[PDB]
């Protein structure tokens, strides 16, 4: 039985120069997680490629952009 509660995935976006931005995605776990990464992807054009460190049991995504 997989978790079907509506949850919030927090994306802590960290840019190359150290600046940050936080966005959150609400929905079932995997759907919301995929949406968080999809959002990060829209920022690659101006911020470069990203890497991630998953925290808080998967509810926090620390996404760092390179460059």
């Amino acid at each position: 039985h997989h978790a079907m509660e509506e949850v919030t995935i927090k994306a802590n976006l960290i840019f190359a120069n150290g600046s940050t931005q936080t966005a959150e995605f609400k929905g079932t776990f995997e759907k919301a997680t995929s949406e968080a990464y999809a959002y990060a992807d829209t920022l690659k054009k101006d911020n470069g490629e990203w890497t991630v460190d998953v925290a808080d049991k998967g509810y926090t995504l620390n996404i760092k952009f390179a460059g």
